[PDB]
């Protein structure tokens, strides 16, 4: 149904919110929740971890048969999968690991793909563990998708110097 609320504009077609990406795709049921994962599809932490708990490893059992048809993904690619019962579909995208010397400039690759799809529920891309600064990520996001986003935060402190550099 795709009902996102409290959601605010960055631009026409970026929206941020402070909060739980999981508990948003409770509320929001959206056709997309992109998942931030790895070239292996291992959910093993961060929005992955998360998502995939929320399935009770649901989410696990089928990216490991779709490893089994492909092997790893590439870095700034994607697959579709199921979404379970957070969505209709998971968006699994792997953005560039900086602190393994992945070139930053995949990032622009790995928000590519939320072009195929016309609304997401979505974190940054190469935040946390993958090292890219996440408001570098913001500003790969905008410059690069132009479907409809929806940006799940989950810490305040960071939602405001986001929010803080986009409008400020
Ligand atoms: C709860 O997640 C969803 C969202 C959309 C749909 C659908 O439109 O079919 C199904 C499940």
């Amino acid at each position: 149904v795709n009902s996102f609320s409290g959601y605010l504009k960055l631009t026409d077609n970026v929206y941020i919110k402070n909060a739980d990406i999981v508990e948003e795709a409770k509320k929001v049921k959206p056709t997309v929740v992109v998942n931030a994962a790895n070239v292996y599809l291992k959910h093993g932490g961060g929005v992955a971890g998360a998502l995939n708990k929320a399935t009770n490893n649901a989410m696990q059992v089928e990216s490991d048969d779709y490893i089994a048809t492909n092997g790893p993904l590439k870095v700034g690619g994607s697959c579709v999968l199921s979404g379970h019962n957070l969505a209709k579909h998971c968006l699994h995208v792997v953005g560039p690991n900086v602190n393994k010397g992945e070139d930053i400039q995949l990032l622009k690759s790995a928000y590519e793909n939320f072009n195929q799809h016309e609304v997401l529920l979505a974190p940054l891309l190469s935040a946390g563990i993958f090292g890219a600064d996440p408001i570098h990520s913001l500003r790969v996001c905008v410059d690069t998708v132009r479907t409809n986003v929806y940006l799940a935060v989950f810490d305040k402190n960071l939602y405001d110097k986001l929010v803080s550099s986009f409008l400020e």
